[PDB]
Order: C-alpha cells, then structure tokens, then sequence
C-alpha cells in the first residue's frame, strides 16, 4: 500500500501515490501520457520497489483525480513547471530518475531541457520529441491496415465522425496492434483510457484517439533543444509501437550516451505486454546510475 494524498503545486490540487522502500537505492518519478490519461496504466513500474527503487506516479493537472486549472495551462510548458513543483515540495533539493510514456516521454523531455540538474537519468518509453513526426509515422502505420479499417479512418474522420461504429473499429483494431497487443487488458490501463475520455485535457490538448492529434499540442516539436540533456538516458520503444522505434531514434540520435531499446512482440504499453524485461531493463538501467 502505497502513500496516496493531495498536493497543493500552482494553485490547484494533484493527486500523487508514492510507493517507496524497502531499503530505497533511488527514486522515479513518473510522468503518464495522454497528454490526459493518469498514472494508473503507469501501476505495473510498480515492481521496481522490490529493487530499491521508489516510484512516484501522479495525475498531471485535469488529469485522473488531479483538478484542471485555467484552460490557458493547458499546455506542456506548465505540465513542466507542475512537475518541478511537485519534486521540489516533495522531495526537496535531493535529485530523481524521471521517467515518461508516450507524451510522458514529450513531457519529460521538456522537463529535462530546462530542469536536467534536479536528475540523475531519464527514461522515455514510447515517447516523441516531435508531435508532427509522431503524426506522420502513425499515418504510415494507418496506411499499412487493411484497406477496411484504413478507408474507415480517412472517410469517417474526415467528417469527423469519430463515433462512427466502422470507425471505433478501426480504431480498437490499431489500439491492439499498436497501443497493446493483448486481448485481455488490464483494469489499471483501462481506468486510465476512461480517464482521458471522462476529463477534458484528452480532448483539448490530443485530440479524439491516438492516432488523431487534431489538439493544441499538434505543431510541438524540441527535436532541436533536446540536444542538451546530458544524463544518462534510457530510450525504449516497442517494436508495433503506435509511436514507432523511427521516432524513438530520432531522439536517440540527440542524446549523446542514449541508449535504445526496442521490445519485440511489444507495442506502446510494453510495461504490460512484458512487465519482467520491462520492470528489469529499466531497474538495471537505474541501479548502475546512482
Ligand atoms: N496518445 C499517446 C501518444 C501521443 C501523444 C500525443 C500526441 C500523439 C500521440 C499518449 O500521449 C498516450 Cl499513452
């Protein structure tokens, strides 16, 4: 059972869990993706505790159980400026890892341009430098559907039409080919897609799905000032994964001393689909770091 409460970082109230000990060797903190999910899919990093390692999962603001601020934060600048505030009235000067997924990895990324000597490494899984590269891979991944589900995604969501029932199918198809190659899903992962469909940062900042970054956050790209972090850095990315391991590159070409790791038979959500080599490259990764 882990430390659950509310902590008060810009003026609003965010929810974090923070599982620690025994014996703590390091601590993690983690950032969702989304932008709008919740750190509930992020639970099975949880294992890492039995390492040494502490983990520190949060909902980011408008997130989960977090409240949202004013729609003008709706922004990955401020989901910085959030995430430093938590780790300073949480941990106070002592350094962290960070990890994120997905837009996590986006976000830590920023975080790590401008706040990277508060860490000691950062591991982005499944994460993008790049919104619009993201963007064109996925539509190379839509491309390679059957021809079905491919014209369903162009014809309804051109219209936009995402409620369409031919449309919903080719989105579940792509989402167990790419988000989780696995029949039976777990309840942590769905209570955060719930989440990203409940609150409003999902809609706002990505867009309808996965595959449909129609949000705010649809021009962001720091492939350029990424260069400069230098600490060690863990890239994974899975092998189907929905951001594919061309995106992971990307941002391993730019962080000197990076290194890559690309899960085969693994998709996005690779902490579910193989949880040891997940939970166990990322605690090697970490234990020979401190
Ligand atoms: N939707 C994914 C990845 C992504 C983010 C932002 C734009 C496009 C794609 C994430 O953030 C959820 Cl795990």
């Amino acid at each position: 059972e882990c430390i659950e409460n509310y902590a008060k970082v810009n003026g609003i109230y965010i929810y974090y869990k923070l599982c620690k000990a025994p014996e703590e060797k390091a601590k993690l903190m983690t950032m969702h993706g989304g932008p709008g999910m919740s750190h509930d899919y992020l639970l099975s990093l949880r294992d890492m505790t039995k390492e040494g390692i502490t983990v520190l999962f949060y909902d980011q603001f408008g997130c989960g159980r977090s409240e949202e601020p004013d729609q003008s934060k709706f922004t990955i600048d401020y989901g910085v400026e959030e995430a430093e505030a938590l780790r300073s009235k949480l941990f106070g000067n002592e350094k962290v890892f960070l990890m994120g997924s997905a837009y996590g990895g986006a976000l830590a990324l920023a975080y790590a341009v401008k706040y990277q000597d508060h860490l000691k490494g950062l591991i982005v899984s499944g994460g993008l430098s790049s919104v619009p590269l993201t963007v064109k891979e996925m539509n190379r991944l839509i491309d390679e559907l059957p021809a079905k589900y491919r014209d369903a995604i162009k014809k309804y969501g051109s219209s936009g039409s995402y409620e369409n029932p031919e449309y919903q199918e080719a989105v579940n198809y792509f989402y167990h080919q790419h988000l989780l190659r696995s029949e039976d899903w777990p309840p942590e992962v769905l209570k955060s897609l719930e989440y990203a469909e409940r609150r409003n940062v999902y809609r706002i900042m990505n867009g309808p799905n996965e595959f449909t970054i129609t949000g705010t956050i649809k021009d962001w790209d720091i492939t350029d000032k990424i260069s400069a972090i230098k600490i060690p850095t863990l890239i994974t990315v899975g092998e189907y994964d929905e951001v594919t391991p061309n995106v992971a590159r990307v941002i391993h070409e730019k962080i000197a001393g990076s290194e890559l790791h690309v899960f085969r038979d693994c998709s996005h959500l690779t902490m579910w689909e193989d949880r040891e080599g997940y939970n166990k490259l990322l605690s090697d990764f970490i234990l020979k770091h401190l």
